[PDB]
DNA sequence: GGTAGACCTGGA
DNA sequence: CAGGTCTA
């Protein structure tokens, strides 16, 4: 899911585990657990703990407890659901909390690709993934300027700029694609080929794209289809080891 | 400073 | 491959 969709989770998910006490914590693929290391303390850990909150930085979801804070990121087809412990399990169900109510959280992922991280809250935000993470792109801490700075110091392409979760939280491929669509930026551009103009011009596109999804695409997925703006046929290539979608025509 | 190996599997 | 984010 995209940071949008997963801000969806966040708002639903939330009220229907809030105040709930965890009783037991099952887990069928150990190696969604990143930490601890060990996927039998991860679940020691969590057991007598209630749901106090969840928040959630870039695509990472943040569920804060008592002591701990759980950080899970569900990748491209990771799921959550809430439902009761009297029901079957969906397939490819691989991690389960149980909650004193009779109620679970459940983690669901064919690509099997989500990871999940539990530290003391007070630990979470300076350890991995959380640790280094850019500002949220809808933030006043991720401005032009910040942006612009991170340009000029790279000879990286402007794609892979953008791909870089230093330098703003959760920004993908595909808002990377319709972004620079937006901005009339090329995706193989020199980062530090773009003009304060162009600068200025990225930063409004990637909020409002971003922003407006949180609230149809121009390229992305769109190769060998007129642009919606000029009718010429999208493109695409290779741009940051990526599949990337752009119209020869209104980006520049 | 980067780029790239690692993770996973359904459908090209 | 298609995805993202970590560790090497
Ligand atoms: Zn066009």
């Amino acid at each position: 899911p995209q940071l949008p969709e997963v801000e969806t989770i966040r708002r639903t998910l939330l009220p229907l585990i809030v105040g709930k006490t965890i009783e037991d914590v099952r887990i069928f693929w150990p190696n969604i657990i990143r930490h601890p290391r060990d996927s039998e303390a991860f679940a020691a850990r969590m057991i007598g703990q209630t749901v106090r909150g969840l928040e959630r930085r870039g695509k990472f979801l943040k569920f804060l407890l008592d002591r701990d804070a759980l950080i899970s990121h569900l990748r491209m087809e990771g799921r959550y659901a809430v439902a009761s412990a009297l029901e079957p399990l969906e397939p490819h169900t691989h991690v389960v909390f149980c909650f004193t109510d009779g109620s679970e959280l459940r983690y669901r992922d064919v690509r099997k690709f989500g990871t999940m991280h539990v530290y003391a809250k007070e630990e979470a935000d300076r350890r991995p993934p959380l640790a280094e993470l850019g500002p949220e792109p809808l933030s006043p801490a991720f401005s032009p300027a910040v942006l612009a700075e991170r340009a000029v110091k790279t000879k990286r392409s402007v794609k892979a700029l953008l791909l870089d979760c230093t330098v703003v939280a959760g920004f993908g491929n595909i808002y990377v694609d319709e972004s620079l669509f937006r901005a009339g930026i090329l995706p193989g551009r020199p980062a530090a080929s773009l003009s304060s103009k162009e600068i200025e011009r990225l930063h409004e596109e990637m909020v409002a794209t971003i922003g407006e999804a949180v609230m149809h695409l121009y390229v992305y997925g769109r190769q060998g289809n007129p642009c919606k703006r000029c009718g010429t046929p999208i493109e695409k290539t290779v741009v940051a080891g990526r599949g990337t979608h752009y119209c020869p025509r209104c980006q520049r």
